DNA sequence: AGGGCCCCCCC
DNA sequence: GGGGGAAGGACCC
């Protein structure tokens, strides 16, 4: 048995925004990205804004909206690895998932904290924190007492996060990591939740669709419903041969033990990162055919801010997609090497990089299916993958 | 909007 | 029977 907690911190880049310009944690804020509000404080989710594009709308319902640019990320970046950080302090096991969320292994913490208490202290034992759907606890249940202690464990992570960061977000604590990432937004506003098993179907059955299960994005939902699938029952009930026979035994088998809320994927140590992408726009809403830019903006700090880690990159990747429907088909990318020696130096010539760069993205994309709907369609996305 | 595991050669 | 490198998927924050 499992203890996993799950981070996931509020609003965070708004959050971030906040603590830079003070005057604005008062006001409904939103984050924009080319018109396109990709967050906003709870100061103004309530005045519907929901994540939703067109800077206009929640403008009009709120004048003082103060929105602010969110494009470049290197903030967000810094602070989410502040937060990676600080967890790992407390356990070494910690998977990030986008920029603020974070799955950690609290097993072995729990155990050694166990057994360092006493055998009178043990039932005195309390939660810190929500325990879903209100579930009684047993003190004499092994499982909830380690799970209570994971609850207190997250209490502390969420509290250093906030005097050590200035940081809110939420926590949940469940057995393993898809019931941990569901139950930690139960109650969403800067708190935390933990999840005692007897309870597990009743958060998996609050779900409205299998698609709000983790691990089922839009492709094996449309996949499901044209099948008859659309409740999490209707997948727990579902004849397996025939899933087995629709998606193979591999996301069959996998796929419909998440339906009874089972997941044992481990939490993977994420550690640096593995590449070092960063996309622009001038391409998605209007373009130029630009090229030079397209390169040495795509490129730019990408380059001077790569030494500071001090780690060296071997591919260079452009992914491009296009005008197409049902939601974001577009998946199309070019990798390439990258030289050593003078390419790879350690001086003041790393302008002779700049070059280079150029030939190959202006081949790779060339030879991107140049003949249907490639050019003016929305895309540019360079990536540095492969550092050792 | 910005960021981050899973056919072909040539041996 | 056996590796390494592309170009793209596929899935998520
Ligand atoms: C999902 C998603 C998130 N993000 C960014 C915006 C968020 O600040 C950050 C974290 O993802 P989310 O957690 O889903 O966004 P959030 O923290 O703002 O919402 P909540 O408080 O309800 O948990 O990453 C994107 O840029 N694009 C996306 O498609
Ligand atoms: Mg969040």
């Amino acid at each position: 048995s499992r203890v996993i907690v799950h981070v996931d911190l509020d609003c965070f880049y708004a959050q971030v925004e906040m603590i830079s310009n003070p005057e604005l944690k008062d006001k409904p804020l939103g984050v924009q990205q080319k018109y396109l509000v990709v967050t906003c404080n709870y100061e103004a989710r309530k005045l519907g804004v929901k994540k939703l594009m067109n800077v206009r709308d929640a403008k009009e319902k709120c004048p003082q909206l103060v929105l602010v640019n969110g494009e470049d990320l290197t903030r967000y970046r810094e602070m989410s690895y502040k937060v990676t950080e600080l967890l790992e302090e407390f356990s070494p096991v910690v998977e990030r998932l986008g920029f603020d969320e974070n799955f950690v292994d609290l097993t072995e913490m729990v155990e050694k904290r166990l057994q360092q208490l006493q055998s009178d202290e043990l039932s005195a034992v309390t939660v810190s924190g929500h325990v879903y759907n209100n579930q009684s606890i047993n003190l004499l249940d092994v499982l909830h007492i380690r799970l209570l202690v994971g609850s207190q464990i997250a209490a502390e992570m969420r509290e250093a996060m906030y005097n050590q960061l200035g940081l809110t977000g939420c926590a949940g604590v469940a057995s393993n990591k898809l019931l941990a990432k569901l139950v930690s937004g139960v109650f969403k506003p800067n708190q935390q939740t933990v999840l005692l098993p007897e309870s597990c179907q009743h958060l998996i059955h609050s779900l409205n669709h299998i698609k709000e299960i983790p691990g089922i994005g839009y492709k094996t939902a449309k996949c499901l419903e044209a099948l008859g699938i659309n409740s999490v029952r209707d997948l727990q009930t579902f004849s397996p041969k025939i899933l087995e026979k629709e998606l193979g035994i591999s996301v069959a088998q996998r796929i419909q033990k998440l339906s009874f809320g089972e997941d044992n994927s481990p939490v993977i140590l994420s550690g640096p990162p593995q590449s070092f992408s960063e996309e622009d726009s001038f391409k998605k809403c209007s373009s130029e055919v630009e090229a030079k830019n397209k390169i040495e903006e795509l490129l730019a700090s990408l380059l001077n801010r790569v030494c500071q880690d001090g780690r060296k990159p071997h591919t260079v990747r452009l992914i491009i997609r296009r005008y197409s429907s049902e939601k974001h088909y577009g998946r199309e990318s070019r990798q390439c090497p990258i030289p050593s020696h003078v390419i790879q130096k350690l001086g003041t010539g790393n302008y002779d990089v700049m070059t280079p760069m150029v030939d190959i993205l202006m081949k790779l994309f060339r030879n991107m299916v140049n003949v249907k709907m490639p050019f003016h369609l929305t895309l540019l996305s360079v990536c540095f993958c492969n550092l050792k």
